């Protein structure tokens, strides 16, 4: 982000060649450039650049998407003086308040309306019950009754909202983000009415927004339903049109989501008080708002002084209908995985192949970032004979607390023959009664005969025949942020693992495959900001790159394929692999690791595993910006540790319970 600058990110629906002439203004007056931009997914982006040094020094987005970045530090909050704040509706300023503080300025209301086609349709449906009776009119006349986007969640929220459906259940101040409301009775039958406009084919569920807005433009359609933007091209393409309100469901009425067109100041703008001059002083006025406007409409704007100009457009009275039917957005962090949530249910059930119980069902765990596990994902038990031809093999994962777990498995396990830990001596011989056969495979034990830290694709490849079985691999996995944190300050401090052969399809990487991040023989005092600045770093993911099978995506060869496919195929390796695993403990729990294993393999320890709190990562004072820079670097463990953690923390619960209910049993005997 350059300084004496302004770059401006808007979505590509909105009125940017306005905004651009605003800019324009803006410069001529005070010689200061702006440029505006409408990059595809920006909202996604954002959160991905934002935390780095770069993206806009402002970004436009409906207010839903700004809790999330706000909680992760990527907005400025903003300091509007009491008498600027009065020239706004008080209840836009709500839409982008954050935890009690502005994190944007509030520009335009939103909400859908029903749009319909007067030289079709001159008195348009009440209900969406009478739809079906109108299409079949049309459909003899070569016109369909109804079009609009079905593939944004955002379009048929308003239907499936309408008899009882929500979000997040709004409770004691504040929303409840475990209380979802996508599976409830209401809004399987708003999904049930769509799913059968469409088994019926009154419409069609490959419509999205540009095969909507393409055949109602070219009068075709006798309604579709859409925001205030959309009314530009209808003007374009001179179709006689009226905005209404949504019909009902069940008598009751549709219920928008509504959005708040916001304008967030990136926490990374070097440029914040121009920002705040352009936003107040040249766009929240008439003239900005009338700029803008008049390329795509706004909606109602949050500025009293121009909404009132513009309140008697009969086209903005049917959004603010639409809008006091439903309800405005929740702006929390949790938001987008509704969204997500949301738009694959109702994809899957409008195709047909899933059922609305099943594909809400899915949206409800989704939304509420629940992970459910079968019996046998609980369930390890296993028969561990050391006598045997068992064998434990332990995947040393970097900085996870491998070294301790390492030395609780080789002097600390009660075992009629223990492991031999000779005095001032690395490793032990942790031999099977009467054999020279090892029983544990591991850095302490056989030492790295498969390759410094081998990871999961290694040791699989490698350890069967190193060691000619049931091989039960273990692991430990730590919280990602924590972990990166550990291994920039081990770096910092000299590691390397240089030595590591990385191998995978029979061989290791080429240099071009794998570029070593430092000059030199090390990496030693490098900063934090250096080293995440690194691409080819393998502190980034390590974890799932360490637990997935890498031939899957072609080893280390990053063109193989693309990101959108390796990502995927890395996670759900990883998180199968570890799955799969006879066990896994996790740094931060430190009891409940020497609990579960020791009643997975029917072994018990010494002396108790202790936590240690003060860790050199702990002490690493983190900036949130940073800590969410560090967390899109490493965005593939983030999403295995969560998993990882319910998992492991509900196999503890589990083993638990049952321990306890044998105890009470034997009691109950006695
Ligand atoms: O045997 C020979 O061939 C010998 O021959 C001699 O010549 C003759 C001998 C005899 C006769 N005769 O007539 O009788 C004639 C001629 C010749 O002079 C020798 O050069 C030659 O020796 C060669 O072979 C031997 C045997 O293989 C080699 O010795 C082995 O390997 C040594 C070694 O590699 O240094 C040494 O191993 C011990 O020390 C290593 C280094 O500390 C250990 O490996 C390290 O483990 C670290 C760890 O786990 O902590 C790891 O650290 C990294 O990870 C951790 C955890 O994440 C982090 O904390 C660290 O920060 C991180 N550091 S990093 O970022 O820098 O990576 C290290 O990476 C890893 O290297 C090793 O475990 C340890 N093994 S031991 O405990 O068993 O001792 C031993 O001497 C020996 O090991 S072993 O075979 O017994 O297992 C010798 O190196 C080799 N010399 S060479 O010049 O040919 O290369
Ligand atoms: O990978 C799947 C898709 O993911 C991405 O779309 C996501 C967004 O990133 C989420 O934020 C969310 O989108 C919401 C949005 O936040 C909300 O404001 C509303 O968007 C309206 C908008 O307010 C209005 O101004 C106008 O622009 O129409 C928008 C709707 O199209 O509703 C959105 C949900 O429909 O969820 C979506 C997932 O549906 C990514 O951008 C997609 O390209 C990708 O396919
Ligand atoms: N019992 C314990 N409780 C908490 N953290 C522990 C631990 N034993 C080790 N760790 C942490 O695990 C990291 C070392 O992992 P490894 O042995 O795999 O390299 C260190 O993190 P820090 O570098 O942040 O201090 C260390 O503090
Ligand atoms: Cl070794
Ligand atoms: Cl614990
Ligand atoms: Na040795
Ligand atoms: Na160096
Ligand atoms: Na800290």
């Amino acid at each position: 982000i350059e300084e004496g600058k302004l770059v401006i990110w808007i979505n590509g629906d909105k009125g940017y060649n306005g905004l651009a002439e605003v800019g324009k203004k803006f410069e001529k007056d005070t010689g200061i450039k702006v440029t505006v931009e409408h990059p595809d997914k920006l909202e996604e982006k954002f959160p991905q650049v934002a935390a780095t040094g770069d993206g806009p020094d402002i970004i436009f987005w409906a207010h839903d998407r700004f809790g999330g970045y706000a909680q992760s530090g990527l907005l400025a909050e903003i300091t509007p003086a009491a008498a600027f704040q009065d020239k706004l509706y008080p209840f836009t300023w709500d839409a982008v308040r954050y935890n009690g503080k502005l994190i944007a300025y509030p520009i335009a209301v939103e909400a859908l309306s029903l749009i319909y086609n007067k030289d079709l349709l001159p008195n348009p449906p009440k209900t969406w019950e009478e739809i079906p009776a109108l299409d079949k009119e049309l459909k003899a006349k070569g016109k369909s009754a109804l079009m609009f986007n079905l593939q944004e969640p955002y379009f048929t929220w308003p239907l499936i909202a309408a008899d009882g459906g929500y979000a997040f259940k709004y409770a004691a101040g504040k929303y409840d983000i475990k209380d979802v409301g996508v599976d409830n009775a209401g809004a399987k039958a708003g999904l049930t009415f769509l799913v059968d406009l469409i088994k019926n084919k009154h419409m069609n569920a490959d419509t999205d927004y540009s095969i909507a807005e393409a055949a109602f433009n070219k009068g075709e359609t006798a309604m579709t339903i859409n925001g205030p933007w959309a009314w530009s091209n209808i003007d374009t393409s001179a179709v006689n049109y009226g905005v209404t309100v949504l019909p009902t469901f069940k008598g009751q009425p549709s219920k928008p989501f509504v959005g708040v067109l916001s304008a967030g100041i990136n926490a990374a703008s070097p440029n914040k008080e121009l920002a705040k001059e352009f936003l107040e002083n040249y766009l929240l006025t008439d003239e900005g708002l009338e700029a803008v406007n008049k390329d795509k409409p706004l909606g109602a704007v949050a500025l009293k002084s121009y909404e009132e100009e513009l309140a008697k457009d009969p086209r903005i009275a049917a959004t603010m209908e639409n809008a006091q039917k439903g309800e405005i957005m929740p702006n929390i962090p949790q938001m987008s995985a509704f969204w997500y949530a949301v738009r694959t249910a109702v994809i899957n059930a409008a195709s047909g192949r899933q059922t609305v119980d099943a594909a809400l069902a899915a949206a409800q765990t989704n939304a509420a970032a629940k992970f459910n596990f079968t019996e046998r994902d609980l369930t390890r038990d296993v028969d561990f004979n050391i006598k045997g031809d068992d064998v434990i093999v332990f995947l040393h994962i970097q900085k996870t607390g491998g070294t301790t777990f390492g030395r609780h498995l080789v002097r600390n396990i009660r075992l009629e023959q223990p492991c031999d830990c000779k005095a001032g001596q690395k490793k032990c011989t942790c031999h099977r009664p009467g054999k020279q056969e090892s029983w544990l495979f591991s850095r302490f034990s056989t030492g790295w005969s498969c390759g410094l830290h081998a990871d999961w694709t290694e040791l699989t490849n490698c350890v069967p025949v190193i060691m000619d079985r049931n091989f039960y691999y273990i692991t430990m996995l730590r919280d990602p942020v924590s972990r990166y944190l550990s291994e920039w300050k081990h770096v910092q401090r000299g590691a390397t693992w240089k030595t590591s052969l990385h191998m995978c399809d029979g061989r290791s990487p080429t240099q071009d495959e794998l570029p070593t991040c430092y000059n030199g023989d090390d990496w030693s005092g490098v900063t934090l900001h250096d080293f995440m600045d690194c691409p080819s770093n393998l502190a980034n993911n390590r974890q799932v790159r360490m637990l997935a099978d890498l031939s899957l995506v072609g080893c280390y060869n990053l063109s193989t394929m693309n990101e959108s496919e390796r990502n995927p195929i890395l996670l759900a390796s990883a998180k199968s692999n570890l799955k799969n695993m006879a066990f896994y403990g996790l740094t931060e729990f430190q009891r409940k690791t020497q609990y579960l294993f020791e009643r997975t393999f029917h072994l018990r320890f010494i002396s108790a595993f202790t936590q240690i709190n003060s860790t050199r990562a702990a002490n690493v004072e983190l900036r949130d910006d940073m800590r969410s820079r560090i967390e899109q670097l490493n965005m593939l463990d983030m999403q295995l540790y969560e998993f990882a953690k319910d998992l492991f923390l509900q196999r503890y619960q589990f083993v638990r319970q049952r321990e306890r209910q044998e105890e009470r049993l034997k009691r109950r005997e006695e």
